[PDB]
């Protein structure tokens, strides 16, 4: 839900079908994807302390809820 | 702190890209790649904000985590 769904590996292992015409200009195309790798990139440190959080903060309500259990035994 | 990036959502999806006559990418292809990258790019701008409220909630749940701890072996 919050996470990103691609990496910046992702976009620059991407390629697409090539077509003898009226397709996209590839080197517009990759010029865009130069930035949009780079962007990736950068978000890569706040992408991962969400993804850590998100686990972290799964694991604490499931063990409060495991403990809660237990106390009410 | 707070991420600069060169695009935005709305740079992605109002990106027009020039056909050529000449060999290219499939269009179809390249658009529903950049429609997966938009949503990417929607998460990004609320990543920050999403840090926040996870650590915050986490050190919440840490706290009473600890405390359920000196009540149940």
């Amino acid at each position: 839900d919050v996470s990103l769904k691609l990496s910046a590996k992702d976009i620059y292992e991407k390629d697409f079908e090539k077509t003898m015409a009226r397709g996209y200009r590839r080197e517009e195309v990759d010029a865009f994807l130069d930035d949009i790798i780079a962007d990736y990139q950068k978000m890569a440190d706040m992408n991962n302390e969400v993804v850590k959080l998100s686990e972290e903060n799964h694991k604490l309500k499931k063990e409060l809820e495991e403990l809660r259990l237990r106390v009410a035994t």
